[PDB]
């Protein structure tokens, strides 16, 4: 409600036909209007006066104010609008206000009241639809490549494999003179999602076999977008993603309290991830938490409600808490723990096997490098 | 001797058949990886009957 | 047995020892086109090989 009651008034002391849209105003409808469009609603023929911190919206008719009350509001406009569209409904049940009329017809008025505005908000009614109712440097020639990724993942606590999608662009600076001719060649790639672009410049090959793209690159640093996948994609992490991290959540019930282990599995030993950390959410009545964790920090944070463990650098790696509850209700459901971390490898699985140039003579790559970063990474 | 509380780790299981019972004095525990059963045994033999 | 006169499926677990990769690029006006062709075994050798 923002509408505490529409209603027609005879300044004979009383309301004559008036609508509670739900059981609030009964009494009270009879007792503001019988005084108030007395004194014009304490108006000065003015369309909005407020009284007694209710605004008042009337129109004099005869002895009779027809009458929107509310003491919120929502727009200026709509204010109005509801008591004009009511006042081209009014003279068709009762032609014109006066007293014995509208007491005649309270149930169509009534009625009326209810269809045009419901629960307090104004809706909208017209005559017909009331019937219804009542019916050169080449020393230099050097390239870079760089894969940038982020892998989304959302997992069940099974280890389902749910939804995931990578995405990424393989990005190239290249130092070159002359206008050398490229040959990219990538893994092939599959993708339950979708979504792949290329540069300009970027030719396609049709091969027997294996599959080829070649092209001339801007010189300094621009997104390949090759063709093949593209070095510009949303491939999915579902398609032959490798999700850096699994986690395995066993929750335990200790009784009054909860016992849970956090397993954390990554990729080769050797590899490692850094700026990982693992987001292990707690039930509303905490009490306190202790947690152990053979590497890095982890710390229960209230309001957070969550226990958040930090990891500079891991091999791989897990953590173990022990939670006090207090119990209220019953067993709560749990909410999924979220991870974020960087890898040096792009788990789309991006790999450029080769990329041969010509023009000229071998170009040094000096480096091809990967970063890899998580997305919305989420496991029950 | 005491009462000891006992942590058990085992494999994850699945089955196209069903049936699992566990002991009372067992307990579930949540966690984000591997799943754990915790328990005060009983002394002398009884079926673990673990979560 | 299956028999020793029969058609079996190459699709029932044959082996085909030849799988070919074809790469065709547009290089533009022109079209580059790799064709990659993959054996068993190293050790075995095929003969009378066309493409």
């Amino acid at each position: 409600m923002v509408l505490l009651a529409a209603a027609v008034c005879t300044k004979a002391g009383k309301a004559i036909v008036s609508r509670q849209f739900v059981e609030m105003t009964r009494t009270r409808i009879e007792g503001l209007l019988a005084a108030f469009p007395k004194l014009m609603n304490t108006g000065k023929q003015h369309t909005f006066v407020e009284t007694e911190s209710v605004r008042y919206v009337y129109q004099p008719m005869e002895k009779l104010y027809m009458v929107l009350i509310t003491t919120k509001n929502s727009n200026i406009l709509e204010d109005l609008e509801t008591l004009r569209l009511f006042s081209r409904v009014i003279p068709e049940y009762c032609r014109a206000l006066e007293e014995n009329e509208i007491s005649e017809h309270c149930f169509d008025l009534i009625f009326a009241f209810d269809e045009i505005v419901a629960l307090g908000y104004r809706e909208n009614v017209n005559l017909a639809q009331i019937r219804t109712f009542t019916e050169p440097p080449i020393n230099m020639e050097s390239v870079h490549m760089k894969i940038e990724e982020k892998i989304t993942l959302t997992c069940g606590r099974d280890g389902g494999l749910q939804n995931m999608e990578l995405h990424g662009m393989i990005m190239l600076r290249i130092s070159d003179d002359k206008f050398g001719r490229i040959r990219l060649h990538v893994e092939n790639e599959d993708k339950k999602g979708v979504q792949l672009q290329t540069h300009p410049n970027v030719d396609k090959k049709l091969f027997t076999a294996e599959s080829l793209i070649g092209l001339k690159n801007p010189e300094k640093s621009f997104p390949v977008n090759s063709d093949v996948g593209v070095l510009k994609w949303r491939l999915q992490t579902t398609e032959e993603s490798f999700i850096p991290l699994t986690i395995n959540c066993w929750p335990s019930e200790s009784g009054n309290g909860c016992d849970v282990n956090i397993e954390y599995e990554l990729q080769e030993d050797n590899l490692e991830l850094n700026d990982v950390v693992i987001t292990i959410p707690l039930p509303s009545g905490v009490g306190a938490p202790v947690i152990g964790e053979i590497d890095g920090e982890y710390r229960h944070d209230s309001r957070r409600n969550t226990l958040e463990w930090c990891l500079p650098v891991i091999d791989a790696k897990n953590k173990s808490g022990s939670l006090e509850f207090s119990i209220p209700g019953q067993p709560n459901d749990f909410f999924p723990v979220q991870v974020s971390f960087i890898s040096k490898k792009n788990y789309c699985n991006i790999q450029v096997t080769k990329v041969t140039q010509v023009d000229g003579n071998s170009p040094v790559r000096f480096s091809t490098e990967t970063t890899f970063l998580v997305d919305k990474y989420e496991i029950l």
